[PDB]
């Protein structure tokens, strides 16, 4: 009971030590003691005269090899890290990108799901919808996203242009952290962390905050405008979370990854080929989600959530997997070596993520539909040597309401006042029903208990009126904890809980509102990012004065640096329940976390106690609370 | 002594260590014992749970936290440091990119200072020269080049196709490592070696080819076409090298760092400002070059080589350095404190690299002329600040003979034969009166006595009959040891000995030609690669089959990694002088030393002793010379 707070993880972890399995927790507990020079950020490897490394209390080496300081080894290493985070989410929705363009040749793959949320970006862009067919709409569009990859300019790209306040474009300009191109920053920036080049702290971290900027507007507005436009944009749906969604009787496919755009099809082609489980022996095919891609087939899709990253193992363990499909991103690579112990087939789809002991199933946008057929085949096929001496399928599993895109809270919010839907979140922000709303995103880590910083900071949060938006793995585990569950709301303060019921009788839901809302994927972090900025804008104020805060109580993949970044660039403070690599710096670390206040709004707040986190995210709150008179 | 065979390091060393001034040797002792898991690569910071290391032995942990073993570890950190090093370069070629497209659209600040390069790298891009203007030209060229950087689509390079044999080029199409756009490739291998992706060695290093190709093609091969067009292609020159250069008399401005772009606008208005100097009391303005911006002057220019890598750091300690104007890359960030020691001024100039302490004069296209003006006027001022009881030049220094371009390596060898300049090389090849042609390339590397590798290597290889090119700070190292004298051709090989004389003297030179021949920068490593492109296609052979061999005795820098890669996937055994950090798994490093040969005809040859790897090398020959049945 001590690796988890999620209940289903100690039998499953019992069971998979019986058998002999390694698990994440099993190789960490082997790490330690893991390396001091690493954890603060003075080890370098950036080029073959090393590894240098700094003793930060005087004794030893205060310089590389090269000659570089601990500002220089730290500042370097987050800069070569960050660019690595926003290149996954770049290269994530250059992969929706490509698609659009398919579709915009006239492919029979994928379509236009959604023409409200076409037009809307289509009029963001700049682009006169009137006059024009669809397929000229979206071809106009590609054309427009493609120059920003294409541009050899000064420009900034044009998806961060449209789609940032004035405010934030004025502090960015003067800052001269403005991106001009994806993948040319990325080229840029990678080149600046090479041996011998940049030496100024400063100068990296303001180039930390521009593939921040790449990370946000290149990677996670591109992904999620693109993806409800393909896909249709999510609202509210009612399904499950936890590994107790499994069934015994379906042929379970756990879909994980990031890009839904091989899980949309498992999800279209697992419904179709229904007849073939049942001729096998099987009620169905029951679908479950893991990561990030398990949260869009949840948000549009309705399918419930297996579990986050830190679990993704002991999804197997369960025994009731029948095949698990997988694309790019957080896949641990000991699946293969579970997935062996099993009956359970692992798939892999992407040409550039492959896994010894896993099946490789091309998938392209040519052959998406007969890749996807194909893979529920094998699923069936895999159903039919399960060994029922091995399952356990926990009975835990929690009720939870999602589906929050903005659009969705707009329409519930339009249910108490039409004309002026923010109008009632706002006024109960000003009046303190409301104290914040605080977004917790971010992944796993086994540094942290598991879900343990997640549940403890959020339960903290809306017992303080303090409404809570989430995303990513932070987001399954709120769900598997019930916290999406209506009924979670008596956990909230009196002044959320009559707000969120005041919103679920309005809209004739019988309940209230949960007090959490889900609000996608990591790449929707955007949504997030969307919201805030229509707040500020409805106050007449800047998100650097919003009463908010971001948060990563667990986060570990690169990924996480760069949205971390991103928020701090978007002039939020952002919690890290982890202790990031640059504390052997003293200066580094004081820019990191009060010199960026000053400088671009926000700052990052590293506090590994989720009660100390918590009461600090909360005294912030106030902060801005009492410099907008409230 | 035990420090470096360049015979000026121990007296400046030792007058540093009198100062007080640490140097890269001394930083070196301090971090004795290094890390033993980042020397064998087996150690991981890809995400923030790490860092994780494994036994190189195999006793402990096996696996990282992820799950990741020794064999992903090791290829995903190899992948990721050989995309750093192709960011540097393609950046680099990049920006020349930028000047050409300035030429097209009218500025006076450059032009084409070489119009038949222009029209011969016209005819290869496919652009019909004649009957059209050279403003047509370059913005003919300039777009296909663009295209590259904004290729959405399957097709290769246009770059990399038009100057490859075909063999090459079925080759790498069957291996599917052709790359499609530079920029794209880093961005998608970056995301490659985040957390939880690919955990398939060999599809790991599949792509580490690919970047490879995307370094030598859109870096080396771009940066060399236009540096030619804009500044010269390069042609015999006699000068002089090693730190003796530096006169006492005259005002020491020392170019270093990799892009000419400033250091021939420096040598441009350090001629024109000369009469300055003397007003100020000066016999004038001498001008050094220090790594690889030294080579190109070098190349261009004449002017003489001050040190390499290495020794950068001993050059202010002369004591007669009245400025160091810098650019990017290879750059110790000790020389901030080492300069500030002196009244040397350490002048940084462009952007992504910035040293506390050393002034920044910002260096762009339209300014280029009103930056150098002040930035020679600046080293006038900090001339007459200098402390004459601190000088000590070093009497050391040799003879050198460069600009040994493919063009110009041609019209010497045209001397010998009109009509077909290129059969008296390939008689003797064939003969026997040189056994092969192999290049050295690479930087310093203080995990080496300083030099000692580049020399004992090359004097055992033209020993023995072998034909030496070199460039970078294995050129530095050959230069400062006379090898590029005429006289060293004393040292060569009998059989050797009698092309190098039959070249001189049929120059009207009267003195033999050296044994080995400067071909300019790493990027100038595409020359190396043109020629034995050149000599393959004149034996109707694959590269693979020549009986050539590279090396990197002494390579610290990403970029040699990346270059090591580009030599390999031309069918080119590299040898490497320094132990990678790869050779903790098994798996991988017979992948790069054993099975690449049957993938891609290269191969890594990892050998620390001069000797050996000489006799490696050399054995390697004639057997690739028994194959042609010579
Ligand atoms: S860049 Fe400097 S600190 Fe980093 S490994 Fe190389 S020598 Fe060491
Ligand atoms: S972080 Fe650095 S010092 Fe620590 S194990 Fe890894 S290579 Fe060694
Ligand atoms: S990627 Fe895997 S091996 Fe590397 S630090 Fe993270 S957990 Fe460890």
């Amino acid at each position: 009971s001590k690796l988890s707070v999620d209940p289903v993880i100690p039998n499953l972890y019992r069971k998979a030590r019986e058998e002999g399995i390694s698990t994440v927790f099993d190789r960490y507990e082997a790490q330690q003691p893991q390396c001091g020079f690493g954890l603060t950020g003075l080890c370098c490897r950036h080029c073959v005269q090393g590894p240098c490394r700094i003793d930060p209390f005087g004794e030893g080496p205060q310089a590389g090899i090269c000659g570089a300081t601990a500002e220089v080894i730290t500042a370097r290493n987050l800069l070569r890290q960050v660019t690595a985070g926003a290149a996954a989410h770049v290269d994530h929705a250059y992969d929706v990108l490509e698609v659009l363009e398919q579709i915009a040749q006239g492919t029979e793959s994928y379509s236009i799901k959604d023409q409200e949320k076409l037009k809307q970006v289509a009029f963001t862009l700049g682009i006169d919808t009137a006059n024009k067919t669809e397929q000229e709409i979206v071809e106009e569009m590609c054309q427009i996203i493609y120059r920003d990859f294409a541009n050899s300019g000064a420009t900034p790209m044009t998806y961060l242009k449209a789609n940032s306040p004035r405010e934030r474009l004025e502090t960015w300009e003067k800052l001269g952290v403005l991106p001009r191109n994806p993948d040319r920053e990325i080229r840029e920036a990678l080149h600046q962390t090479t041996m011998g080049m940049d030496a100024d702290p400063v100068n990296l971290i303001l180039k930390t905050i521009r593939l921040g900027l790449v990370d946000g507007f290149a990677g996670l507005k591109l992904a999620t405008d693109l993806q409800d436009i393909i896909f249709g944009t999510p609202q509210p749906v009612v399904t499950e979370a936890n590994l107790g969604v499994l069934k015994e009787d379906y042929v379970n496919i756990i879909v994980h990854g990031h890009v839904p755009l091989l899980s949309e099809k498992i999800v279209e082609w697992s419904r179709k080929l229904e007849d073939e489980a049942k001729k096998a022996g099987a009620k169905g095919i029951n679908l479950a989600g893991i990561c990030c891609t398990g949260n869009e087939v949840l948000m549009r899709q309705g399918v419930p959530l297996a579990t986050n990253f830190l679990a993704q193992e002991l999804a197997i363990i369960t025994g009731a997997v029948d095949l698990m499909v997988v694309d790019v991103q957080c896949i641990m690579p000991s699946l293969a070596e579970i997935a062996a112990c099993y009956h359970t087939r692992l798939v892999t789809t992407m040409p550039i993520v492959k896994i010894p002991g896993a099946e490789h199933v091309p998938f392209t946008t040519e052959t998406a539909d007969e890749a996807s057929q194909q893979i529920v085949r094998m699923a069936i096929e895999s159903y039919q040597k399960r060994n029922p001496a091995k399952v356990y399928i926990p009975r835990e599993k929690a009720k939870v309401v999602a589906g929050f895109s903005v659009e969705a809270i707009v329409k519930a919010l339009a249910k108490l006042n039409p004309d002026d839907p923010l109008k009632p979140l706002i006024d109960n922000i000003v009046s303190g029903n409301i104290l914040g709303v605080v977004a917790t995103v971010g992944c796993n880590n086994v540094k942290v208990k598991h879900d343990w910083f997640h549940i403890e900071l959020v339960k903290e949060l809306i017992k303080n009126n303090v409404l809570v938006v989430t995303t990513g793995c932070s987001a399954h585990a709120l769900a598997k904890a019930g916290l999406m569950d209506p009924a979670a709301a008596e956990w909230a303060g009196e002044g959320l809980r009559a707000v969120l019921t005041a919103i679920g009788t309005a809209n004739d839901l019988g309940g209230p509102l949960p007090p959490v809302l889900h609000m996608g994927s990591c790449v929707d972090n955007s949504r997030i990012g969307d919201l805030v900025i229509a707040v500020a804008n409805y106050l007449k104020v800047s998100p650097k004065d919003l009463p908010i805060a971001a948060s990563a109580p667990e986060y570990q993949h690169e990924k996480a640096l760069s949205i971390g970044t991103w928020a701090v660039a978007m002039g939020i403070m952002t919690h890290l329940g982890v202790v990031p690599p640059v504390v052997g710096s003293s200066k580094v670390t004081r820019i990191l976390t009060q010199d960026a206040e000053a400088l671009i709004g926000g700052k990052f707040y590293v506090e590994t106690d989720p009660y100390k986190a918590a009461a600090g995210i909360i005294e912030h709150i106030k902060a801005k609370r009492a410099l907008l008179n409230l």
